[PDB]
């Protein structure tokens, strides 16, 4: 029923994705001069050292805000991949795939937390 576990969680769990070779793409935002026409098509970029970052600072509220942010990671390389079987593309499938598997005990964790908090 800790209240704030989540972050330390997370902060671990980001490790982990740092260390995963399927994460190389997504740990710094998308180069501009690499792929000009990027902010054509996605609204609102986000990276895995952004994300990190905003943890860091004390920036996010709940494990909710930040699985927001890693979950817009995903999204904006599906919504910017040429080809569902593109290599960057299958590599954030592989990586969506091992964060929701570690992200659900988090928030679950959390949210019963609160929820006995509140009681
Ligand atoms: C990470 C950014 C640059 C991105 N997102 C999705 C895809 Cl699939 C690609 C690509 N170059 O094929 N690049």
């Amino acid at each position: 029923y800790d209240i704030q576990a989540w972050k330390k969680q997370c902060e671990e769990l980001l490790n982990l994705i740092f260390q995963c070779e399927d994460s190389e793409p997504f740990r710094q935002p998308v180069d501009l001069l690499e792929y000009p026409d990027y902010r054509d098509i996605i609204d609102t970029p986000m990276d895995f050292a952004t994300v990190r970052e905003t943890l860091e600072a004390g920036n996010y509220e709940s494990p909710m805000e930040l699985c927001k942010d890693v979950r817009l990671i995903f999204s904006n390389s599906k919504a910017y991949t040429p080809s569902k079987r593109s290599r960057i593309y299958s590599m954030s499938l592989r990586l969506s795939a091992f964060f929701e598997e570690h992200i659900s005990s988090v928030l679950s964790d959390y949210k019963s937390a609160l929820r006995f908090h509140k009681r």
